[PDB]
């Protein structure tokens, strides 16, 4: 499924990605469009053999199985190919995990290289919300 803008912050909304460990609906649409053009079936390898997955580009190094990272954690205890369903439930409730570990949202290259310090806000305007 590709998402509209409003569309995935309604849905990130009625998840509690809003400010959730403070940050604003804003970052988490940003982060969205610049890892995965809001595509719930994206998916790019990583240099070291890994892979991410879905609409926020999630690590089968750390946080899912993929059956193919040998040596790797399942963090978030889901095989990764849940991340690319349409319903974005998995994909929310394993960010949360994510945010949570201590680097918040510097965890995604795209949200600290093309989000942070820009006005994340513009990313909601317009919508019903
Ligand atoms: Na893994």
């Amino acid at each position: 499924k590709v998402f509209g803008r409003c569309e995935l912050a309604a849905a990130m909304k009625r998840h509690g990605l809003d400010n959730y460990r403070g940050y604003s609906l804003g970052n988490w649409v940003c982060a969205a469009k610049f890892e995965s053009n809001f595509n719930t079936q994206a998916t790019n390898r990583n240099t070291d053999g890994s892979t991410d997955y879905g609409i926020l580009q999630i690590n089968s190094r750390w946080w899912c199985n993929d059956g193919r990272t040998p040596g790797s954690r399942n963090l978030c205890n889901i095989p990764c190919s849940a991340l690319l369903s349409s319903d974005i439930t998995a994909s929310v409730n394993c960010a949360k995990k994510i945010v949570s570990d201590g680097n918040g949202m510097n965890a995604w290259v795209a949200w600290r290289n093309r989000c942070k310090g820009t006005d994340v806000q513009a990313w909601i305007r317009g919508c019903r919300l």
